[PDB]
């Protein structure tokens, strides 16, 4: 019933397309897409607070965490609401994102709609790290592409 | 108390900042920014349907319009939720904007957070046009920039 879309972009070679998509309001939200411009392996995938690139994606600020959680993956109960793992590249710089999330939503609250979806320079650790960086931002550097996540028909 | 952002770019020179700001729930929403690369003149300022700009700016669709209205000018009854009317380039092609508008807000059904912003090539004639077009788009022309409309800090 509802479909969100993100476009990646940056100040390097990344660009990507991201689709949600949640069948009821209570459900769990469908992400797909492609990005291409990836080094080979894990890449942070994150919802950050502010739908705001005034200066670039650094103006997203923090992961979204509406519930004052700790960093963690997807899988995790203790977690952001933004916080959606890695993508994969391959050796061609290619993720193809096939996720599925219960947290994040559409509607109702914990809305991700005028935030900005965010690919990191460096895996996430998902709070495995074993620093105190590990369990706020995952130590996933810097923000490679990022785009502001809009209403679709 | 609410803030939002967007920033405008496409695919020619026009690029721009406008912040949105609330004071109220059932307020009045001030509109306020830049534009440049302008051509001197007015040229139409719209907030479009969708947050979708996967393929630039076409892909926005239509004037946001949840009240199923015809087109016209921001403080005419009979207007789009979208209808920003006209933004005023200078010999510079500088727009200064500030606009307070009671009809677009930041909250509820009315909200544009997750939509696109568009500034157009020509002037919105606010649907006093006289001819089909003027009470759909107020024959504005092409979408010279857009952006996703942002929750700011
Ligand atoms: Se408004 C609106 C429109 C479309 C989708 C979501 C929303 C919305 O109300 N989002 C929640 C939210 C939370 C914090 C701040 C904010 O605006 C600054 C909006
Ligand atoms: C389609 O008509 C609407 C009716 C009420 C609110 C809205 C916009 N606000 C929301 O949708 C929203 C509000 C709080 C938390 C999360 C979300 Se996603 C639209
Ligand atoms: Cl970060
Ligand atoms: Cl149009
Ligand atoms: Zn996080
Ligand atoms: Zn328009
Ligand atoms: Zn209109």
């Amino acid at each position: 019933a509802t479909k969100v879309v993100c476009v990646l972009k940056g100040d390097g070679p990344v660009q990507g397309i991201i689709n949600f998509e949640q069948k009821e309001s209570n459900g769990p939200v469908k992400v797909w897409g492609s990005i291409k411009g990836l080094t080979e392996g894990l890449h942070g995938f994150h919802v950050h607070e502010f739908g705001d690139n005034t200066a670039g994606c650094t103006s997203a600020g923090p992961h979204f965490n509406p519930l004052s959680r700790k960093h963690g993956g997807p899988k995790d109960e203790e977690r952001h609401v933004g916080d959606l793992g890695n993508v994969t590249a391959d050796k061609d710089g290619v993720a193809d994102v096939s996720i599925e999330d219960s947290v994040i939503s559409l509607s109702g609250d914990h809305c991700i709609i005028g935030r900005t979806l965010v690919v990191h320079e460096k895996a996430d650790d998902l709070g495995k790290g074993g620093n105190e960086e590990s369990t706020k931002t995952g130590n996933a550097g810097s923000r490679l592409a990022c785009g502001v996540i809009g209403i679709a028909q």
